[PDB]
C-alpha cells in the first residue's frame, strides 16, 4: 500500500502550526525536545486547531489521548489520574504535555537509538501508534529491538515500518513529517 497517497500538502497546516511556535519553543527547551519536531507534529495532528478531536478521542493541537499519553505525562509529573478533554484543549497545556510525552518516549522505551534521524522517525511512529507496537515489529525483547533498530539507517527504518508495522498510519506519518519539515 502506498502510504504517500494521497499527497499531503504541508503549507497551510505548517503555517498554522507556526503560529504556536512561542509555546512550542518554550515547551521544547523545557523538555529537551526540538521545537521544529513539535511544530511538525502540531501541523500533522491538528493543522494548528487547538480544539481538534479525533474519532478515537485524541485531543488538541498535538492530539493526546488522555488515557495513554495524558496518563503517562501525569505519572511523569508525579500525579495520579489524567487530564480532561477540556484541559487538553488548552494550547499551552497540550503542547507542554506533547513535548513531555516525546521526552518520555525518547528517554524510556526508545532509549539507546544512536542515529538522531532514526530516533526522530521512531519517535513520531511511537507517538502516533505506540512504542510497544513499533518495538514488537523488531523483537519481543526491548534491547534486541533497539539493537535491530540501530542496524538501520533512517531510510531503511522507514521501509521496515512500511512493510511490517500493522498500522498503515505509521509510515505515512514519516512521509508527512518530511513534507512538514520542508514547509518550515
Ligand atoms: C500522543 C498520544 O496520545 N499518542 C497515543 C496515540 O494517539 C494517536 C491516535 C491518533 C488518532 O487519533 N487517530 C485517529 C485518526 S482519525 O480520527 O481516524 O482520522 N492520533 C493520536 C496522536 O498521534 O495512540 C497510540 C495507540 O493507541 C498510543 O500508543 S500507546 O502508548 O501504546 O497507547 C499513544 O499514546
Ligand atoms: C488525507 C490526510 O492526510 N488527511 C489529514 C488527516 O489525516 C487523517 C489521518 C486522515 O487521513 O483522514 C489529519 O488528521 C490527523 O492525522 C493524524 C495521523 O496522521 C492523526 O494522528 C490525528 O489524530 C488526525 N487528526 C484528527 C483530528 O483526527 C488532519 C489533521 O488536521 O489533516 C489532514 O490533512
Amino acid at each position: 500500500h502506498d502510504y504517500t497517497n494521497p499527497p499531503w500538502n504541508a503549507k497551510v497546516p505548517v503555517q498554522r502550526a507556526m503560529q504556536w511556535m512561542p509555546i512550542s519553543q518554550k515547551a521544547g527547551a523545557a523538555w529537551g525536545v526540538d521545537p521544529q519536531l513539535i511544530t511538525a507534529i502540531i501541523a500533522i495532528e491538528s493543522g494548528g486547531n487547538p480544539n481538534a478531536v479525533s474519532k478515537s478521542n485524541a485531543i488538541g493541537l498535538m492530539q493526546l489521548k488522555a488515557s495513554t499519553s495524558g496518563r503517562d505525562v501525569y505519572r511523569r509529573m508525579g500525579w495520579s489520574g489524567e487530564p480532561t478533554t477540556s484541559e487538553l484543549k488548552n494550547p499551552e497545556r497540550n503542547i507542554s504535555m506533547g513535548a513531555a510525552y516525546l521526552n518520555i518516549l525518547e528517554t524510556g522505551p526508545l532509549a539507546g537509538i544512536e542515529d538522531p534521524k532514526v530516533l526522530q522517525y521512531a519517535l513520531v511512529v511511537s507517538y502516533a501508534n505506540g512504542a510497544g507496537a513499533l518495538l514488537r515489529t523488531f523483537s519481543s525483547d526491548r534491547k534486541k529491538a533497539i539493537s535491530k533498530i540501530n542496524d538501520l539507517d533512517a531510510d531503511e527504518f522507514l521501509e521496515h515500518v512500511a512493510r511490517n508495522h500493522p498500522a498503515p498510519q505509521a509510515p505515512r506519518y514519516i512521509y508527512k513529517l518530511e513534507q512538514a519539515l520542508d514547509a518550515m
